[PDB]
């Protein structure tokens, strides 16, 4: 997996079939070479009619989830397993190449405490299953580090590179996000050094889930980062411009982030695409 | 209220005689001008030796604390004018000049929806009184803003601006944090800028809660915005660096933010007082 | 003078009839408040025929130079005068509202040594002089901080700042170059802070010459900054994208900057007005 | 060649009997592995008397130059050798390890005009040649890249490579200057990204010559670039804080960097160690 990316919440989350046209459509006509497909009710994904829009135009597509809470795996890894597969299913049947996300939890987990070995052995025990189903399918599993208000268990980009090196398998990527590393990593550039190996994926996101370019991330260490480490994986741009007020508790967004999300996805797209330039991002 | 201060969570949130006078002496090692003191249980707080420290060791002080969640002034007001006027009553008491913090709310409080109009009504006229107690008391009275995952109510600059406005009262003022702004402001400076009028008091906090100057805050434009302003408030240093494990929930923090208070204490509080010269804060 | 401004230089240096018409009519079609029309031999220029077209493409001026070494005020101030006053005649004729630049001396000037008082009492009597003229004619007067290597008198905010005041003219205004403030302010933000009384003028260029945006400007600080202060002036881009090879000397610019005039033009003019936005500079 | 280093101008550019002792002594007072020693005075300079001081503290060396006009390598390559292999003769004297700066040039060389295929094939001869001269001595060689307004020659990392690589020597190594970085790189990252091959040697300085961390210089950016690329070589601190204002022409610095050497070495040295630390540089 290597290129541009968008997530297809730049036009909705839902994946009705107008969602999935809508999202696919759109991508292509900014010119990216994934979309991220959210799988949120697996049961009401129409992995045909997506496919035939992927097909359609021309685009790659990648999944992502964050566990519902049935299904944390900290706590229930056999739901965890489950859900996963399910999951890992759909975006096989889809033509998308690799699910990631928050794929070991959820991004309203906490209990209170640090993280057990308990619950890290839970983690690589269901990790390592769905892994291993995602091989079968050919497909790449992700584990996306957020911050700590999220979830307790994989913040840096250090502990999700220890989590992957325990599950062993040979098809888990580490999957970084520039919104949670701008607070979980002392020096955003450490994160993207710690996972070198193992990143393929990187949510490109402002500071305030706005547009890239226009907040806190330091671009330049992150795209100098990339390039040093010989990134080729996926940039996806993640923004909260076109969420709902509807989303707001899934979220904790309670005000706009940005003016509209056409706006975030000229300006911010283009931003990427330039900084990528800039540091010769697949330049090899 | 002018300088440099350092949170007494350095050396610990509790504040019993031994733990009021290692904060206080820490505070005077590191030439503060400020130590800002949190309120977690007010019976438990012996004002009159916490008084008496900071006079030995010439030391002024503010108060900050966030409301107990039986106390959070959008669902329950009358509750949270009791419990911050009790609290501004310990806060004078001590001779600290100033309430701050989460001073409306919790920091694990959350509706689920973006804040309603009802919520804001409450925060004003629960707020309006604490403040008015406040002036009786010869105190200021302070609205920290704080991340979107803390609070649901006040979390960028302009949210604190309008609150303050909306109260009316000349003895309140915004206090920014950098490791919320950081997260809030689109460009943290922009933060410095809205509330320019009103700002009288930041935490100086690393993106990690760990050292500042080393992590993902832009201290250059934070100083540059303070300076450009006409800053005059205080410079208080806010890490997690000795917070014991047994916080982790209270504070959402479940690795360490750094070292020790120790090294954070001795490069923190440095790299803070090098980019005040550095941009001419205070003169 | 106030707005988004452009160099023509991004067209050309040359101001002939048609070089006028494609750089007037190039920052008309990007929306520009004003171009920054050079003068390097005066005789060359067609003040009637540049009017006209700052009429027809709705575009206001502002004129710069710098002084060619037989007229340096630091050591020929008459001939500084001269050559400001017959400047200043060419730049009211064609209807500029202001003359700016390195109107003070060159910008491969030096004498080996720092800049001495005297030096500065040549400098005040040519631009207190020609400032004067330049205050009849109703143009505002302009001086431009360089970096040490151009020049050895004017290189910071604060030495500007200074030079203005000795002169204690009213139509003297501060202009700052991001390039040169990269190397010459200790701390970007600090140059914007120090000329807050007197910057009118902004020459935003990025750190190589090239593309605003593409380097090492920290323009995060220098936009809270120009907020901070209020600024009300013109921001005016300058780039060297396409500046012919037989200027390099000139320019001291030996290798390309980016890639072309028109991507500077599309996504530099475009960075300005988007960060200016983020800062509310103009509302 | 690795650690931390400081510019001997921290103290002096003088390397009589006592400014050596003042520098070495000074470098060692602040932990630093290495001391770069210019080479301005060739005959004044005591190498037994500094081998020994350097050897005493247990300090490192590296040598630095700028040519002087008479032996600019692009117009008058065989002064340019000559006047190398004697400093290089003095520097393996001394026991430093490598000979390094604008080893090519000089600070206030001007052509007027872009370099041209001619003063190139003029460096790669007397720089190939003096390489040889320094592989016989066990010195390795270092080519600085200087902004635009001090040398038209090599001022990109990229150009630094490109004459490394057309030189083909075992030991020439690539040597970068925030400061100069500052100007001519298009995000001062992509400096130390291009020249990872040949990065052996870093001039830490900030945007003004002042003191590192208050300045311009995107630290951050710089730090993550040269973890990322596995840099093992020198952090060398360079300001001119300690400067004369006798030395004003030959630096082109009219006023003050910092308020004092003194704070520059506490601050600044502190500031490197701690960053370096921060991005696990060693
Ligand atoms: O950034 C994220 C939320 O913290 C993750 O990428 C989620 O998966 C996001 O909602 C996209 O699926
Ligand atoms: O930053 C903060 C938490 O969000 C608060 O300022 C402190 O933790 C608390 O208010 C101090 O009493
Ligand atoms: O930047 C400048 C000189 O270094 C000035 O703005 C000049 O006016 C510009 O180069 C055109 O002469
Ligand atoms: O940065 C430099 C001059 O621009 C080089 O490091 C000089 O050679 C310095 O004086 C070293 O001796
Ligand atoms: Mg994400
Ligand atoms: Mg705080
Ligand atoms: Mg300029
Ligand atoms: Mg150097």
């Amino acid at each position: 997996m290597q290129g541009f990316g968008v997530h297809a919440m730049m036009w909705s989350l839902n994946w009705d079939h107008e969602s999935a046209r809508r999202a696919i459509a759109g991508a292509a006509d900014y010119g990216q070479d994934f979309i991220e497909i959210p799988l949120v009710d697996l049961p009401s994904v129409d992995t045909a009619h997506t496919r035939a829009l992927l097909e359609k135009y021309g685009l790659r597509a990648a999944c992502s989830l964050v566990l519902p809470e049935p299904a944390w795996a900290s706590v229930r890894p056999e739901a965890a397993v489950a859900h996963l597969n399910a999951a890992l299913d759909k975006a096989a049947e889809m033509g998308a190449e690799a699910l990631t996300g928050v794929t070991y939890g959820g991004t309203s987990e906490r209990t209170g405490f640090p993280p057990t070995q308990a619950e890290y052995d839970n983690l690589t025990r269901a990790l390592s299953q769905s892994a291993g189903h995602a091989k079968t399918l050919g497909l790449q599993f992700g584990i996306e580090a957020v911050n700590r208000y999220e979830n307790h268990l994989v913040n840096s980009a250090e502990q999700a590179v220890a989590l992957v090196e325990r599950i062993g398998a040979d098809n888990i990527f580490v999957h970084l996000d520039t919104f949670h590393m701008n607070m979980e990593e002392k020096g955003i550039a450490n994160g993207i050094i710690a996972a070198h190996d193992y990143l393929k994926y990187m949510h490109m996101s402002e500071s305030d889930r706005g547009t890239p370019g226009f907040g806190n991330v330091a671009w330049d260490a992150v795209f100098a980062a990339l390039a040093a480490i010989g990134f080729k994986g996926v940039l996806t741009l993640e923004s909260f411009a076109a969420m709902p007020e509807e989303m707001a508790g899934a979220i904790s967004t309670w005000r706009p982030v940005a003016s509209g999300a056409d706006e975030v996805l000229d300006k911010g797209l283009a931003f990427l695409r330039d900084k990528a330039s800039q540091y010769r991002i697949f330049g090899n």
